[PDB]
């Protein structure tokens, strides 16, 4: 029997590459999306041609809201519909955007607190609560002692995602779920930024002037996931090619 | 003119002292409150006999919710309102009990009361602020020390100190330039929570290195003080941990 | 051609399991030992059974002195003379014993526990570097409980500390090179030989992650990772093995 | 009675600034130097035109050797010599200089970066608690806020600093039961070295969110002076950066 995982966010970029990772090491995978449904299904489609039946999809807002509870119960239920059992969850999922402080701001809270941190939390919650190799991968960010200037609110959810990461670490442990991050420096870059901007960052990087891979923020997932790290757990891995090393 | 400062939460214990002490140092001071509205007006009614005029209260929920930032401005409005200014604002009000991930009140609502009383509301309020401003302005943050060696079972309250850290350092960046320093205070144990049994406050008592007792408010308090001084006048984006070695000591 | 590799004080214990585990890998090794001459000549042995001209033995004290330099070229030296390459740098060697601020002079004290646990590997990543499709990298044996430390092992923790700051000075400054420099944090693994079982069962309670120490091969396996390909972006990140000890409150 | 200190590389600078602002608080002052023999008899005659016998001067070599144990127990015990007392020691002497991993001898380079920033602390230390085997006793670490984000090609330096963060966290836990704390101050752009050209002093002094001007040695001073007053006396193995935010800038 092979086993499960729950990617959020995968349809595209950093999650598709984690989700595509874990399906060639043998997993079967629960492709979440929120606006992506067209690349979504389209992965599905390609892991399931490799290997049938064993990719699905499934659509949740994970901004925080009366009802993200009950749209996270519905992730981790999803992969026990599917396959029969969940064993990773992957919180990969993101919103990342400036909010000063000199949509309304309540709105901004509910996407970036909600999809940085809050929707790790409910997820953690019902995966913990429906159960072997178990494990959570939260995906952090090597920046957050260094924050990007005016992402207040994206970096207070990332802070958080650290907070629970090390705080489920501590109460999974007796149940055998280890709890992990891979916190990514200068990956890929947004599609809206600018050619220049994207250089300005790349130069930055000590370890070949350029960003992570997708694949390369992927390696540390599928490390934290395998037997070779049964020992590990609230531990934060950097993969940024020594960024947050850089002095201003 | 005497400057003036905002203290959450400040009707009793940690925010009452640090109200008393920034009132003792030549504050004016808005004490603001939720509940303990008793309280919060002895509170104002003594420091008001020791100088006309220099205490109000300010009643709010600090709960995550779409008036929140409404709330939030209204806060550092009863400032200005009062004293003409607001120099100081401390974000000490917080929401404080576990919340288990493996099974009152719903989980939106724990979310709500702890990731806004530890977390938003500071945002919001640390916006406010800003948004109103030889001066000496700045904010001090009520975080943690105990935020990377958690007590089981508070995940949600721990991520709602991790975020405060990270505002901590977010708005000291971007403020600095206004001349807003931010900063934080991060206790170990101080004073118990009064449901706690005298056996159970022991046990932690015990864990501290210097002097196997909790911090004091008054000692909490001084840390603010500093802080808020023409003594700390480069100091920004700083979390000092007040916790007598506790964090130090391993398991 | 297989790469090589050093790892100090690899005759026993965690270094061993690292030793192996990178031979197994398809690493050729220089097993440095102190000590411990016996075992270590026993695990090239055994290496070069399995696979012939793939081990050597590598004996130095490194302890601080003013040949401590010379005795650490000498060990990367010895990787170029037996294999004509040094591609990967392991950081094992360490003392560990107690020095209360209130038969060893101060001095002895100082020279072992800041030698071998920082200068070494210093001097050590000097050496590397200096003699430098490839896939370089250094990982140092950091401590996971650098910032909760034992009673009464200042001068331990202090070279523990040092190394973290050497793993990202030389993070930063090696990067140009394509030099990655990691770490790896045990929490509690192989207990002390001379430790009572009852501490070492106190040691064991403590762990959330199954109230059991590491085993060595688990060390071992994050080395693997930090060497290896999969880690290719990384560089001056240090990777905690603990089960989650460091997050236990006192 | 007054209390006693003894601050390392006093004789200029921070270390000088410190001397200072402790003399001016009440405390009786061990000026401890190693080259500048001028300026450290020159800050204690000032200090002692103000106070008489109230200042002295204690010369000492702080790189690592064989002797540095005796050295440093003699620094302490000058002190006790003095005033009778030893209250507070402030480890401030601290060699800087670019030590690269790729092309003095190298083994000089570690005696001297690794034992004034790490050992010689250490052994200071040591003398300090082995004396003390009302009273407001403790140490004052002089750290360095960009450890985590070093300069290039400062890997010693920088190991030195890390291992000070080390001894001050061990320290802490180690002597907290003998009301001993311990504690750091972590500076980030303070004075600039004396020779260097201001247009590179601006490279540096414009990455500092707050104002973009280094800290001055009295800035540094003042964390010191709070640190070893009655109004931290539940901090212990606390470092404070003094950084105006520097190191909280990305690159
Ligand atoms: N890229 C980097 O350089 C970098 C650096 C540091 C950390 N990270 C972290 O690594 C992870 C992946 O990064 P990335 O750049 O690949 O992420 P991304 O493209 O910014 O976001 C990934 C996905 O998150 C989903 N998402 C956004 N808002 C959502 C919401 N309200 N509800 C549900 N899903 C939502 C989106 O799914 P749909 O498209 O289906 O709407 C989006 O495709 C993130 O956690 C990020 O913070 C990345
Ligand atoms: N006590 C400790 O040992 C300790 C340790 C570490 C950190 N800290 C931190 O130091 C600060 C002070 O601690 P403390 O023990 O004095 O705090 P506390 O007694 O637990 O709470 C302080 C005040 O927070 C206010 N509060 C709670 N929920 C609120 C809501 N929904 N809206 C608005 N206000 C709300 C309450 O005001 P009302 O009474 O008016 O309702 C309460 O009096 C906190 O930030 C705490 O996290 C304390
Ligand atoms: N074991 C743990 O629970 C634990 C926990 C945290 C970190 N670590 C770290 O992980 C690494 C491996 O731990 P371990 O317990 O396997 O180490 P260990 O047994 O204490 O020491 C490994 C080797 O270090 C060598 N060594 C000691 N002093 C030396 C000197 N003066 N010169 C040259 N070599 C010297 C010895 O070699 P010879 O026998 O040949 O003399 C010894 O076998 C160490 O860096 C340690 O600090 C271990
Ligand atoms: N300045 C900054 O921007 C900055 C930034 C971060 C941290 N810090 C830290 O703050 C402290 C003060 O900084 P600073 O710039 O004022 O220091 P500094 O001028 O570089 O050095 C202070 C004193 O250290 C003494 N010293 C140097 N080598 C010695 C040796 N081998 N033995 C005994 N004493 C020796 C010297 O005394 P003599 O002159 O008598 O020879 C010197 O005056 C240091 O610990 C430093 O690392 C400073
Ligand atoms: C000002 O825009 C910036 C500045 C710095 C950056 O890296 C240091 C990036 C990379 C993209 C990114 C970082 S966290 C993050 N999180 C999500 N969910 N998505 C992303 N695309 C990113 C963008
Ligand atoms: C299980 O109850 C515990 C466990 C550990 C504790 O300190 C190490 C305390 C002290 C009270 C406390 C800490 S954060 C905090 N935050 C608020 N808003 N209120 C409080 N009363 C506290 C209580
Ligand atoms: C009081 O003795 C202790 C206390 C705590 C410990 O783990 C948390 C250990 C494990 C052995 C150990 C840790 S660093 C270390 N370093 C070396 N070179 N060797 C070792 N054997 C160890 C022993
Ligand atoms: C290349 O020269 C540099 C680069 C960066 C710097 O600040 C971040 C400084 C300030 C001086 C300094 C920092 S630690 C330090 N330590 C000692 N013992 N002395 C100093 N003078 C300094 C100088």
């Amino acid at each position: 029997e092979a086993p499960a995982a729950v990617v959020t966010g995968a349809a595209k970029r950093i999650g598709r590459a984690i989700a595509v990772k874990l399906h060639q090491t043998g997993y079967r995978v629960v492709i979440h999306y929120h606006n992506s449904a067209e690349a979504a299904v389209s992965l599905a489609d390609e892991l399931n041609k490799e290997r049938s039946n064993t990719a699905v999809v499934c659509q949740a807002d994970l901004t925080n809201s009366n009802v993200l509870p009950a749209s996270c119960e519905e992730i981790i239920n999803s992969c026990f519909r599917a396959f029969g059992r969940c064993d990773v969850l992957v919180n990969n999922a993101s919103a990342f955007y400036p909010t000063p402080l000199v949509k309304t701001v309540e709105t901004q809270v509910a996407e970036l607190i909600g999809t940085n941190a809050i929707a790790p939390f409910l997820l953690t919650m019902s995966f913990a609560q429906r159960q072997s190799n178990l494990s959570i991968v939260n995906l952090c960010d090597a920046m957050v002692d260094q924050p990007c200037m005016a992402f207040s609110l994206y970096n207070m959810g990332k802070h958080a995602l650290v907070g629970l990461t090390q705080s489920a670490a501590l109460e999974l442990a007796p149940y055998g779920i280890r709890v992990n991050g891979v916190a990514p420096g200068v990956s890929l870059l947004p599609v809206a930024m600018g050619e220049e901007e994207k250089d300005k960052w790349r130069r930055k990087v000590p370890l070949g002037r350029r960003e992570a891979s997708a694949e390369q923020i992927a390696d540390a997932v599928i490390f934290l996931v395998s037997g070779s790290a049964q020992y590990i757990t609230g531990s934060i891995i950097k993969v940024d090619g020594g960024l947050s090393l850089v002095h201003a």
